[PDB]
């Protein structure tokens, strides 16, 4: 879904440290009973992207025509206490309202940042956003003015074993964090693309590293979920005309 670039590579997300059950626990969020069902939606696939760059130059990645965006992180150091995070910024476009999601770095050292709340949501109406000023200034002056600022705490205790994500339609926005989903009723004209900043220089809130893998989802996917005697398994469905009736009946 990305515009082609030389700094982005493909990885198998489940074949990583701590991601043994990253996607299974996401698919089994709603089907908590025993038996077999079929679930359909903009669910993540096996192959994700890991964009990185050796040099310390601000880089970008562009995702075109996507209806969902998911990412996963590594385990934060000293997760039981003063956890030190890793940075990541991405912007979901739209009119008249767009959303900037920023995960700052470091721990209980960033000035005027609430303790153990590494995540920031900036709901904005401004058209052109300067990312250098956003990721190079102090936290108190990052998202100010007439924009809406919502700090939030990513979970350091999960050790990066939970998937983070976002999905948007013309009438609802769903945010998946920890093992929960939160809804937002808003009428905005989404452009269905995301601009991701994955590499920059070290600054007041940014730390040069690569600890995230991301994926944009554009297609509808159907999974067969089978829960037998506590053993939970999922499989891809190929027959589209058969799984649309299996998920509805
Ligand atoms: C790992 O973090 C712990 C806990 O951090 C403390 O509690 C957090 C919730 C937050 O308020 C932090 O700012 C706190 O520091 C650290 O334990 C502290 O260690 C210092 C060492 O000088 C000690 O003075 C404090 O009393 C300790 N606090 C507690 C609550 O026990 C610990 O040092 C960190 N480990 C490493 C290796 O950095
Ligand atoms: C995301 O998609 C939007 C779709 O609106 C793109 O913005 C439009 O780009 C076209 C290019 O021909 C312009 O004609 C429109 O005026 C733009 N609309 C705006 C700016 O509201 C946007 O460029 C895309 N962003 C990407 C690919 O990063
Ligand atoms: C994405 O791929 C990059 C490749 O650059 C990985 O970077 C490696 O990170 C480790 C741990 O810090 C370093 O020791 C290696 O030297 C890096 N590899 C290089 C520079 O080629 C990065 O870990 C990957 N991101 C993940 C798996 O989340
Ligand atoms: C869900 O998984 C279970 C295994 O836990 C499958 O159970 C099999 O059922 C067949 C048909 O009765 C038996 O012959 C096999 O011995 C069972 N397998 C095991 C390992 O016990 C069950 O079929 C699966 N459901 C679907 C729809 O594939
Ligand atoms: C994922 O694993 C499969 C099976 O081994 C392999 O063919 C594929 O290349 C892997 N994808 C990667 C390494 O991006
Ligand atoms: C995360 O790891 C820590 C030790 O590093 C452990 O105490 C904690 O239970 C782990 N959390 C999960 C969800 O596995
Ligand atoms: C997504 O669906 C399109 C048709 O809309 C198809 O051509 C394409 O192969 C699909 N991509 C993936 C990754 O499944």
């Amino acid at each position: 879904t990305i515009k082609p670039n030389n700094d982005c590579r493909q990885v198998n997300v489940t074949q990583l440290d701590g991601n043994e059950n990253l996607i299974r626990d996401f698919l089994f969020q709603n089907f908590k009973e025993e038996g077999t069902v079929v679930v359909g939606g903009y669910y993540p696939t096996e192959v994700w992207y890991n964009c990185s760059k050796t040099l310390t130059t601000t880089a970008y990645a562009y995702f075109n025509n996507i209806h969902a965006f998911y990412f996963d992180m590594e385990a934060m150091e000293n997760s039981t206490g003063n956890a030190r995070g890793k940075p990541l910024l991405f912007h979901v476009h739209g009119e008249p309202v767009s959303v900037i999601i920023y995960i700052s770095a470091y721990g209980d050292d960033v000035q005027h940042r609430p303790l153990l709340k590494h995540g920031l949501v900036c709901i904005t109406k401004t058209r052109n956003v300067d990312y250098n000023s956003f990721t190079s200034s102090q936290w108190n002056s990052i998202c100010t003015g007439n924009d809406r600022k919502v700090p939030f705490s990513v979970i350091p205790t999960d050790n990066g074993t939970k998937i983070y994500g976002l999905e948007w339609n013309d009438e609802l926005v769903t945010a998946y964090i920890s093992g929960r989903s939160y809804n937002w009723n808003i009428n905005n004209n989404w452009f269905n693309n995301v601009t991701l900043m994955y590499s920059r220089s070290s600054t007041a809130t940014w730390l040069h590293s690569a600890a995230y893998v991301y994926q944009g989802v554009s297609n509808f996917t159907y999974y067969k979920l089978n829960n037998t005697n506590g053993l939970k398994t999922y499989e891809f469905c190929e027959d589209y005309e058969y799984c649309t009736g299996y998920a509805t009946n």
